[PDB]
C-alpha cells in the first residue's frame, strides 16, 4: 500500500531534509527565559507561561521529561521544518539545564482555553471555520511529507477571542516514505484509526484523517470521545458496532489481514448503524446532511477510499469558509 498523493516528496528532496539522527542542535540562552505558572502536564513534558527577559516578552516554556535522544531530535527537525506553515506551533530557540541538562523548547506564546470548557460553546459555524483551519495544517504538513499522528483536541490550541488555532505537540510526528513500515503504538485510544487497531504498519498521511473524523464526530454529536474503548480490544468493537462488520471483513479480505481469534470473537456480527440514529436533543443544532457527507468520506475502514487534506478542503461543508476567505 502506498499514499495515493505526495508520495513522492522526500523521495524528490535532499537527504538531510528528512534525516533527523544526523541533526545537531545548536542550543541558546536558558537564562534569557522564565517560568511564570504552570498550564499544562503530560507523560513526556510539563508546560509554562514563561518570560523574555531580554525583550520582555510572552512565551510558551515546554519542559521535557527524560526521554530518549532520537524521538526528541526528531521533532526538532520536523518543527524546523514546518517552521511558517499555515496554523503550525512556532518553535523560537531549544535550550538547557546546565545541571541536569534537561531540555526545554521555546515557543511563540499561544493562548488556549481547556476544550471541556470551550466545546460546548462552538457554533455550528465555528466548528467548519475551526475544522478548515485544521485542515490547512493538515495539507501543509502532509505536502512537506509529514505525517501528525496525534492528532485529537488536546493537541489543537485555540485563542476563540482571536479566533486563531495551532497544531501543537508534534512530538509523535514522522515523515513519510512508500512501502516504509511504522509502529502502531501512536496516538490516543479514542482517535486511533482501524490500521492501527488491526496492526497494518503500512500506512500513510490518511491516518490523520481518520483521526480528524473522530474529533469532527465527537464536536457535532456532543459525545467525546465518540468511541469510548477501555482498551485497545474494546475500541475495535465500538467502532465495529457502528461501521458494521461487512466493510471491516471486505478491508481485512482487500490488504490480506487476519485477526486474532480473542478479537474476532469479540467483534462478532454487526449491521452498520446509519450516521443518523446519533442526533439527539443535544446535538441537533450541529448535524447536517453536508456534515454527514463530510463524516462518512472520513470514517472509511479503507484509508485508500479516504478524502485527502486537499480534497477534504475543497468539500461543499467548507464552501462559505472558502468564500470568506476570498476576499
Ligand atoms: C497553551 C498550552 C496549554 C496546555 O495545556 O498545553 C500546551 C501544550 C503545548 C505544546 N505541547 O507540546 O504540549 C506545545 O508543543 C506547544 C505549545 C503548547 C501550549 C499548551
Amino acid at each position: 500500500s502506498k499514499a495515493r498523493v505526495y508520495a513522492d516528496v522526500n523521495v524528490l528532496r535532499p537527504k538531510e531534509y528528512w534525516d533527523y539522527e544526523a541533526l545537531t542542535v545548536q542550543w541558546g540562552e536558558q537564562d534569557d527565559y522564565e517560568v511564570v505558572r504552570k498550564v499544562g502536564r503530560g507523560k513526556y513534558s510539563e508546560v509554562f507561561e514563561g518570560i523574555n527577559v531580554n525583550n520582555n516578552e510572552k512565551c510558551i516554556i515546554k519542559i521535557l521529561k527524560p526521554v530518549k535522544k532520537k524521538k526528541i531530535k526528531r521533532e526538532i527537525k520536523i518543527l524546523q521544518n514546518l517552521c511558517g506553515g499555515p496554523n503550525i506551533v512556532k518553535l523560537l530557540d531549544i535550550v538547557r539545564d546546565q545541571h541536569s541538562k534537561t531540555p526545554s523548547l521555546i515557543f511563540e506564546y499561544v493562548n488556549n482555553t481547556d476544550f471541556k470548557v470551550l466545546y460546548p460553546t462552538l457554533t455550528d459555524y465555528d466548528i467548519r471555520y475551526y475544522i478548515y483551519e485544521l485542515l490547512k495544517a493538515l495539507d501543509y504538513c502532509h505536502s512537506q511529507g509529514i505525517m501528525h499522528r496525534d492528532v485529537k483536541p488536546h493537541n489543537v490550541m485555540i485563542d476563540h477571542e482571536l479566533r486563531k488555532l495551532r497544531l501543537i505537540d508534534w512530538g509523535l510526528a514522522e515523515f513519510y516514505h512508500p512501502g516504509k513500515e511504522y509502529n502502531v503504538r501512536v496516538a490516543s485510544r479514542y482517535f486511533k484509526g482501524p490500521e492501527l487497531l488491526v496492526d497494518l504498519q503500512d500506512y500513510d498521511y490518511s491516518l490523520d484523517m481518520w483521526s480528524l473524523g473522530c474529533m469532527f464526530a465527537g464536536m457535532i454529536f456532543r459525545k467525546e470521545p465518540f468511541f469510548y474503548g477501555h482498551d485497545n480490544h474494546d475500541q475495535l468493537v465500538k467502532i465495529a458496532k457502528v461501521l458494521g462488520t461487512d466493510g471491516l471483513n471486505v478491508y481485512l479480505n482487500k490488504y490480506r489481514i487476519e485477526l486474532d481469534p480473542q478479537l474476532e470473537a469479540l467483534v462478532g456480527r454487526h449491521s452498520r448503524k446509519p450516521w443518523l440514529k446519533f442526533m439527539n436533543a443535544d446535538n441537533q443544532h450541529l448535524v447536517s446532511p453536508e456534515a454527514i457527507d463530510f463524516l462518512d468520506k472520513l470514517l472509511r475502514y479503507d484509508h485508500q477510499e479516504r478524502l485527502t487534506a486537499l480534497e477534504a478542503m475543497t468539500h461543499p461543508y467548507f464552501q462559505q469558509v472558502r468564500a470568506a476567505e476570498n476576499s
